[PDB]
């Protein structure tokens, strides 16, 4: 069951089929999910199964990465929404950036509750 982390890290960074992986998905994604005031600068979305993601958690998925972070062993979508401007104020311009790699991750309680956007 769903902490509080985990269920604010779905919210944040997981979209299960994203109906586009261009700069219209990541302006209406971000705004629905409630990251646009104020416009969060950079966020990733996962897509794909969520099972994989919690994965990543147990060595199923993942393995230590940093001396706190875990890394997939397997790829994942994502697509990347940079903020495009300067205001952090709507309308929030985003710039899409769709990739297919594995990710690190912060796990608690065999789930994660963090996503390291430092590698997109």
């Amino acid at each position: 069951q769903d902490n509080s982390r985990y269920t604010h890290f779905l919210t944040q960074h997981y979209d299960a089929k994203p109906q586009g992986r261009d700069d219209r998905y990541c302006e209406s994604i971000m705004r629905r999910r409630g990251l646009t005031s104020p416009c969060k600068d950079i966020n990733t979305f996962i897509h794909g199964n969520k099972r994989s993601i919690k994965a990543i958690c147990e060595n199923k998925n993942g393995n230590p990465h940093r001396e706190n972070l875990r890394i997939s062993k397997s790829s994942f979508q994502v697509t990347t929404c940079k903020l495009h401007g300067g205001s952090p104020w709507p309308p929030c311009q985003y710039r899409a950036t769709a990739g297919f790699r594995n990710v690190v991750v912060a796990c608690e309680n065999g789930l994660p509750v963090h996503l390291d956007q430092s590698i997109f």
